[PDB]
């Protein structure tokens, strides 16, 4: 059994049996979210943020791992990676020991992990988005959603949380546009949405005792909403 759905506040476990309900009428009873991005980033601590559990190794400074739980007749399957970057290069071999073990498996949505809290993308952003499509096709960017972390910053100076965080997404969300050579027309019908991430213990909860958004929101129930939501978006799943 799934652990860490009984650790989840009353609120987030209601929301969470709503979503995978919409999944289960369309016939899907399991989906395979791949978790993508640069070293540092907090991929590892967003899928135990999802998982509700300590599932995979958090770290500062080999190989793909994967971890499911079930759930009232529906399967999470999320697959943690190593990161893509060897700096200040694309760390090819951790993005082919990726494709190794994703062989065979079915990709319903990616979780393209970046943080909230930088000031700039720079061509190395753009060179990781390139071999996430040498390696998986055009095809991902229609199922992916972009994932930002430390979504409880401040920023100084005083540009607004808003503000930052338009831009931020704006940046990246181009930069994937750019590496992925899509065309504009492939672009828009991707519309790629931006969920925030704050996986923190000094995180606001909000007043019915979720991990919040600065805005008030549980982030965890948005989170999985948006999955559960390109897992059922209609366009094609990944194969390999
Ligand atoms: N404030 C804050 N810190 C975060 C957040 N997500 C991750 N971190 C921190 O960032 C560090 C790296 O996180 P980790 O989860 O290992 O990221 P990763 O992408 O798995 N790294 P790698 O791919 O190299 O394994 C940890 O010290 C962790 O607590 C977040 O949302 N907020
Ligand atoms: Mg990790």
């Amino acid at each position: 059994e799934w652990v860490g759905f009984q650790q989840f506040p009353a609120a987030t476990q209601e929301k969470l049996i709503e979503f995978f309900g919409k999944l289960k009428q369309k016939d899907m009873n399991s989906m395979t979210v791949l978790v993508l991005g640069k070293g540092g980033v907090g991929k590892s601590s967003t899928v135990n943020s999802l998982i509700g559990e300590q599932v995979v190794r958090v770290s500062p400074f080999l190989r793909p791992v994967m971890v499911s739980r079930t759930m009232g007749g529906f399967t999470i399957n999320i697959i943690d990676t190593p990161g893509l970057v060897e700096a200040g290069y694309v760390n090819h071999q951790a993005l082919e020991l990726i494709k190794g073990f994703l062989v065979n498996r079915t990709i319903d949505v990616l979780l393209y992990v970046d943080r909230l809290d930088v000031y700039r993308v720079d061509e190395l952003d753009k060179q990781v988005v390139i071999a996430i499509t040498q390696t998986f096709g055009k095809e991902i960017w229609c199922k992916t959603l972009l994932v930002l972390t430390h979504a409880q910053f401040s920023p100084p100076d005083e540009l607004s949380y808003e503000t930052f965080s338009s831009k931020r997404s704006d940046e990246l969300l181009k930069t994937i546009r750019a590496g992925s050579k899509m065309r504009k027309q492939e672009f828009e019908d991707s519309a790629i949405a931006v969920v925030y991430a704050e996986n923190s213990g000094r995180c606001s909860k909000n007043d019915k005792d979720e991990k919040a958004l600065p805005n008030g929101e549980a982030w965890i129930p948005n989170l999985v909403k948006a999955i559960t939501d390109v897992a059922t978006n209609q366009r094609k799943a990944i194969h390999v």
